[PDB]
């Protein structure tokens, strides 16, 4: 129970992170021209909070590792220094900055 409480708890913190905006929605590949061609695994936070009402998720790990999809897509596909890029480096290090004070 406490492996999803917290799963919960870090979804939402960052659901509502300044630097959530690039993710909070999956991206749209027709606005975003080469992204079908280069991300293999789309995901972003509202699947992931769709997966984790619907109960989906077996373990943090499983969590864990659609968020750390959410920026390693982020990083294959943005410049670091791009706006997008920019707001994924501070996404990702929250995120396992929030993972690895728990866990
Ligand atoms: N509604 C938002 C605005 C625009 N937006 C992107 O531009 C983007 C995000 C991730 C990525 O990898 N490439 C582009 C995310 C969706």
């Amino acid at each position: 129970h406490s492996d999803l409480t917290f799963c919960e708890i870090i979804l939402m913190e960052m659901e509502s992170h300044d630097a959530a905006w690039p993710f909070l929605e999956p991206v749209n590949p027709r606005l975003v021209s080469g992204y079908r061609r280069i991300i293999k695994n789309p995901m972003d936070f509202s699947t992931m909070r769709e997966r984790l009402l619907r109960g989906g998720y077996t373990s943090s790990e499983e969590f864990a590792a659609d968020a750390l999809l959410v920026f390693d897509n982020c990083q294959t596909f943005n410049e670091d220094d791009s706006e997008v890029g920019k707001a994924g480096h501070i996404m990702r290090r929250f995120f396992e900055s929030r993972w690895e004070e728990f866990y």
